[PDB]
């Protein structure tokens, strides 16, 4: 179901992450470092619990969730959000809600690569991850 997403992934391409971060109000100094960061994403399962790690020199995050069950999340840019991750047309769809705002983080496997699409307001960022 989710098994195609599991493993270790490395960022190989990023389009419009600055625009996405600006839309969320991230400060120019964090955007500057984020533009040169190439995270490792690790996705693991233990029964119905997923754990998604994002590792880099300058920043690390870790979340654990059950698909379709809301969880509290503190994002890399320090937003306290209400999150839900669901399997939708074989995509992992992560919806974050806070202060009446919404962003989606969609993960889709295309040609063996994990495509992460980030949407907030009108901003759309596409990050390509490749298997380690
Ligand atoms: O997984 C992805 O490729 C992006 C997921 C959506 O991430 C963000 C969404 C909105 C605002 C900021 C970010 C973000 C993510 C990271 C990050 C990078 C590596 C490891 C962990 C986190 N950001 C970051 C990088 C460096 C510094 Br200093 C501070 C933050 N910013
Ligand atoms: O662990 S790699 O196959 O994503
Ligand atoms: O562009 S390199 O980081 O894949």
């Amino acid at each position: 179901m989710v098994d195609a997403f599991l493993g270790t992934w490395k960022l190989v391409d990023s389009k419009n992450f600055d625009d996405y971060m600006k839309s969320l109000g991230v400060g120019f100094a964090t955007r500057q470092v984020a533009s040169m960061t190439k995270p490792t994403t690790i996705i693991e399962k233990n029964g119905d619990i997923l754990t998604l790690k994002t590792h880099s020199t300058f920043k690390n995050t870790e979340i654990s969730f059950k698909l379709g069950v809301e969880f509290d999340e503190t994002t890399a840019d320090d937003r306290k959000v209400k999150s839900i991750v669901t399997l939708d047309g074989g995509k992992l769809v992560h919806l974050q809600k806070w202060d009446g705002q919404e962003t989606t983080l969609v993960r889709e496997l295309i040609d063996g690569k994990l495509i992460l699409t980030l949407t907030h307001g009108t901003a759309v960022c596409t990050r390509t991850y490749e298997k380690e």
